[PDB]
């Protein structure tokens, strides 16, 4: 049972940079793990969408708008080894929790934290600080506030010089 084809064109608008990235779905008291999801993310100025045409479950294919991001920064992390199969990840808060997004290269990552930076610089919807470390639900992560949107630990440079 569960042959059968399912696909329409539900084509996104202009394309600022896609890519195979995974997906670490927030777990909260529910039959769900850390979860590694390697889907196809597309970045354009209205949203950013991955892909999961799955033909065994009716999987949620959720969205992020760019106006939703609060902060979108590099993992810088606190930990020995990254557990994902993919490394160098990059973090993007938005108005539910702080999402976490491991790149397959640390070109991918760079290319990535920067566009999205140079889409939300825009938004008044963007904290002048974020969170360096991993918020996983009631974890010891940078200030250990990990219960609800804190306004960030460190300091976020919105507008970081990159320029040598
Ligand atoms: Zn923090």
């Amino acid at each position: 049972m569960g042959h059968h084809h399912h696909h329409h064109s539900h084509m996104n608008f202009n394309t600022i940079l896609e890519e195979i990235l995974i997906k670490r779905s927030q777990q909260k008291k529910k039959t769900s793990p850390l979860n590694y999801k390697e889907r196809l993310f597309v970045l354009t100025k209205s949203m950013l969408t991955y892909y999961e045409g799955r033909a065994e479950k009716k999987y949620r294919k959720g969205f992020i708008d760019v106006s939703k991001i609060k902060c979108v920064e590099i993992v810088k992390n606190d930990d020995g080894v990254i557990p994902c199969q993919n490394k160098y990840p990059f973090q993007v808060v938005h108005d539910a929790n702080t999402l976490y997004i491991f790149a397959p290269s640390p070109q991918s990552r760079d290319l990535w934290v920067k566009k999205l930076k140079e889409e939300i610089k825009n938004n008044n919807n963007i904290m002048i600080k974020y969170h360096p470390k991993f918020w996983t639900d009631g974890s010891y992560q940078c200030c250990r506030q990990t219960e609800k949107l804190a306004p960030g630990c460190e300091k976020y440079n919105l507008f970081e010089s990159s320029i040598r």
